[PDB]
C-alpha cells in the first residue's frame, strides 16, 4: 500500500495519554522512534503528573502496531501501515482478571513526519489493595502474541489476545484484552486474513531520571500466513 512506503526508515514517535483509573488522574508523555523494518521500538515514557497510580507495564500495550515487521509475503496483510498516513481509531477494552477494566480509545496518525499516538484511559471497579492499585506486578513485559482478524463491516481489524502480568508472588493477573482499529481516513486499506503479531518486550530505567517513567524496547514481527 501506499502507507507502507512512509515506514522504509526511522520514524520519530509521539505518544501521549490522558488517564483515569479510579479517579486517580495521571498523564504519560512518551518520545522515541521506530524501525519497522526491524519491527523495532524504542521509547521512553515518563508520567508527567506524578505518581502513576497503576503499574507500567499495565500500560504498555496502550501505549503503535503500525511498526511492526510485516514480512514481504504477508504485506498485503498489513492493515495498520495501509490506514496511514490519515491513521487509525485503536479502541480496546482490557479485562483484569477478579479486578477492574480499562476502556482506551487511541488516535494513531502522522502529524507531519512524526507518528502520534493521543489516548484516553478510563479504569473503573478496580480494588483498593489489588494487584494494580496495591502495585504487586513486577517490572517486566511477557512475551505473547496478539491474534487480528478482519471487520469488514468497519473496514478495519480487530484483535483479541490474553496478556499476563508477573505478580511479584509468582503469580500472574490475566488481563484479557478485546481491541477494534478503524480508518480515519477514506482510502483503501487492507483487510487481513487471520494472523498474528508475536511480541517482545523489554523494560529498564533510565539512571539518570528522577521522575517516574519507562524505558521500553519492544520487537513486533507479524507471523501466521
Ligand atoms: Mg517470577
Amino acid at each position: 500500500s501506499k502507507g507502507e512506503e512512509l515506514f522504509t526508515g526511522v520514524v520519530p514517535i509521539l505518544v501521549e495519554l490522558d488517564g483515569d483509573v479510579n479517579g486517580h488522574k495521571f498523564s504519560v508523555s512518551g518520545e522515541g522512534e521506530g524501525d519497522a523494518t526491524y519491527g523495532k521500538l524504542t521509547l521512553k515514557f515518563i508520567c508527567t503528573t506524578g505518581k502513576l497510580p497503576v503499574p507500567w507495564p499495565t500500560l504498555v500495550t496502550t501505549l503503535v502496531q503500525c511498526f511492526s515487521r510485516y514480512p514481504d509475503h504477508m504485506k498485503q496483510h498489513d492493515f495498520f501501515k495501509s490506514a496511514m498516513p490519515e491513521g487509525y481509531v485503536q479502541e480496546r477494552t482490557i479485562s483484569f482478571k477478579d479486578d477492574g477494566n480499562y476502556k482506551t480509545r487511541a488516535e494513531v496518525k502522522f502529524e507531519g513526519d512524526t507518528l502520534v499516538n493521543r489516548i484516553e484511559l478510563k479504569g473503573i471497579d478496580f480494588k483498593e489493595d489489588g494487584n494494580i492499585l496495591g502495585h504487586k506486578l513486577e517490572y517486566n513485559f511477557n512475551s505473547g502474541n496478539v491474534y487480528i482478524t478482519a471487520d469488514k463491516q468497519k473496514n478495519g481489524i480487530k484483535a483479541n489476545f490474553k496478556i499476563r502480568h508477573n505478580i511479584e508472588d509468582g503469580s500472574v493477573q490475566l488481563a484479557d484484552h478485546y481491541q477494534q482499529n478503524t480508518p480515519i481516513g477514506d482510502g483503501p486499506v487492507l483487510l487481513p486474513d487471520n494472523h498474528y503479531l508475536s511480541t517482545q518486550s523489554a523494560l529498564s530505567k533510565d539512571p539518570n531520571e528522577k521522575r517516574d517513567h519507562m524505558v521500553l524496547l519492544e520487537f513486533v514481527t507479524a507471523a501466521g500466513i
